[PDB]
């Protein structure tokens, strides 16, 4: 019945200030070091752990965050739910700078990093974890995001119900799909074509293997994509974006904190024990 | 004189299809295969057996050492191996219970070991590029469609026969699958993309076990069982066993259907193709 | 100025110009390919590198892309001309044919593909690099100018009807898809890359072509249209002669374009193009 809260911090929550420190830990994991030291709090009566994917100075690229030790970390410290931001392009016209994504979708390039907890290998969790993934985000967690927006009177258009019309900016969009590149580049216009022609609506480069992850440690994990734009290459353009850019942290952080108190504010037993039950019914060697 | 190995997926962690004559643990120049070989008959014909998984399915499909599996059955003379791989389907007509003798794939695999040559030390020397346009061996991919109707077991092949010939449980004639790196299931939003690509079935162990087959110039060929991953369980479990017995039958028929035929020149075809790919000669 | 080349398949025993020496190197990444010749094409100073080394034992994803990339940009090069050897996807693209790409969709894993990170095998920083047009414009357009000094057919699809295409031409754009090798594709991938709109295969232009801008190099690529499907014919043996005899007279005409090239590329002022060059690399620094 205990519910705490972690929240992974992507680019524009480096350093955040979600809370007063009430312990800051230095954890190690099986899995190695996380991605810096994890703070420990407190919003309003829901205890709080926070900790920036990139580390502090933004120093760790996409492809080398040790997502594994960042989500063991937070496990460890006894979070049930990670909240996770991420900074996106846009593939579709609908999705304009500024605006937010509660994703439920994605399609994954990533290659070249340890995706699960579990294997043959010295360095692994003993057994074969094959976890079911068609819709991967916890969906009570998704629709708090959405209502945490609603709470802080920021629009909210949701395509599979309200008419193009109704789309008024800057919104959160209800629902989306990311495709997940590895980075560091990002794409060429033949890639971006094929991405958007697939109908995707957003890109990004951290989601994935922190969504499987977080699955596989038995939380509930919901991400909110803020939509930058990442094309000033076609002079001031990078300080127009960059303003945009610190408003949409200013509102994330609203709506962080606005869905922490909403997860407290309700029972999570039967959804922590189908999380807990899902890992075990998905081991293949029994 | 051939010898078959067979390597046995989910399904046939401990497979038992012939009296043990004999057993090998063994190593190979690219490290451990996935658990001892076990060497026996099917009538006159020589036959070699390993668990993909191995016993307890301990290994998951992107940490099998498909270059040591390969090689040690090539090392014991095998000629042919023949492969069971358990999929999701991708399309209407695919349904739980049937199978699919595979002749094409769309690889979405990557960080597993591919190739027996290249520049590195430990590597055999050599810069091998080889043709998979169509990428099984058709000789023995039609001897597993041939052991089916023996077997008393359907078959559609869809080239000739209108969606109305499609009784379930049948063998697919063809097909296609996606191999993805695993260990997670597609989301809804990855299954989609592939079906809209054409793809039948998805699976994750057929690749690179198929492309090292042909470097190691022996003939390969796979049979797919389609079961259900996203779903009720006590059914598709029941289902997936009677795939399995179905899949021994097909397997056993297969071996003595083999050793019926002579494969001399087909033999030498196969080691010719891989001396005509390298680039460095 | 100063060029660099890097050839693939063909070029494994360079003999572009008159060589001066060949020079042995080493780079913060490992050593390169091989050894570089340097020499001279008029005025302008030249060095050619093998991708895959001499006797071609090197395959795709095995080639340290990063090495070679830098071993040229400490010799002071400006600009990287590359050759690449591709299988093609479209029907208007024929063996012997030229492409002057434009795009690619890379299906490359496995490779080096940054000089940036936080491991110490890296330099220290995190590099986002804008690739939306991955070559330098105005080195492509070299490429193609110097094809038509050479009396070489050049066919743009966006502005020439496809029955005035005149083989072996120059294809004024294109899209790889690169894969990883070293095996051919399937069938299957085939039919898909072509359904996406490719324009022909290879297994080298990546992470080649993205090396190249984050050192701050004008990159530009032919790829050599060839084929490679003669275990199609019942002729095989008489099919690979036939096709490496055409490959042969491919190398040739890239030869002639590449020192054309080289010439053309000394001649103008790159001051600017340059420094965008560098100040791109500066800006897409998101640590700093």
């Amino acid at each position: 019945s205990k519910v705490k809260v972690g929240i992974i911090g992507g680019t524009g929550f480096d350093d955040p200030n979600l809370f007063k420190k009430v312990g800051v830990r230095q954890v190690t994991t099986p899995f190695g070091k996380p991605s810096d030291t994890l703070v420990e709090g407190f919003v309003g009566d829901v205890a709080c752990v926070v900790l920036p994917r990139h580390g502090k100075g933004h120093l760790i690229p996409p492809s080398e965050v040790n997502y594994r030790a960042n989500v063991w970390a937070l496990k460890d410290l006894g979070c049930t739910h990670i909240l996770a931001t991420n900074a996106c392009g846009s593939l579709q016209e609908d999705l304009v700078p500024g605006d937010f994504v509660v994703l439920n979708q994605f399609m994954d390039k990533t290659w070249g990093r340890e995706n699960t907890f579990y294997g043959s290998k010295p360095d692994s969790l003993k057994g074969v974890l094959h976890m079911p993934m068609a819709e991967p985000f916890c969906e009570r967690t998704r629709q708090i995001l959405i209502q945490a927006a609603r709470n802080k009177s920021i629009n909210v258009y949701d395509k599979k119900t309200m008419d193009k019309s109704a789309c008024i900016h800057p919104c959160v969009h209800a629902e989306g799909s990311a495709v997940t590149i590895n980075g560091p580049r990002f794409s060429t216009r033949c890639e971006s074509f094929i991405h958007k022609a697939m109908g995707l609506d957003i890109v990004n480069m951290t989601l994935v293997p922190e969504v499987s992850l977080a699955r596989e440690a038995g939380l509930s994990y919901a991400s909110i994509a803020i939509v930058t734009d990442f094309d000033c290459w076609k002079h001031v353009c990078v300080d127009m974006v960059l303003e945009q850019f610190r408003k949409s942290v200013v509102h994330v952080r609203e709506i962080l904190l606005e869905a922490v108190a909403l997860i407290g504010a309700e029972d999570w037993t039967k959804t922590i024990e189908a999380n807990k039950a899902l890992v075990m019914s998905s081991r293949q060697d029994l």
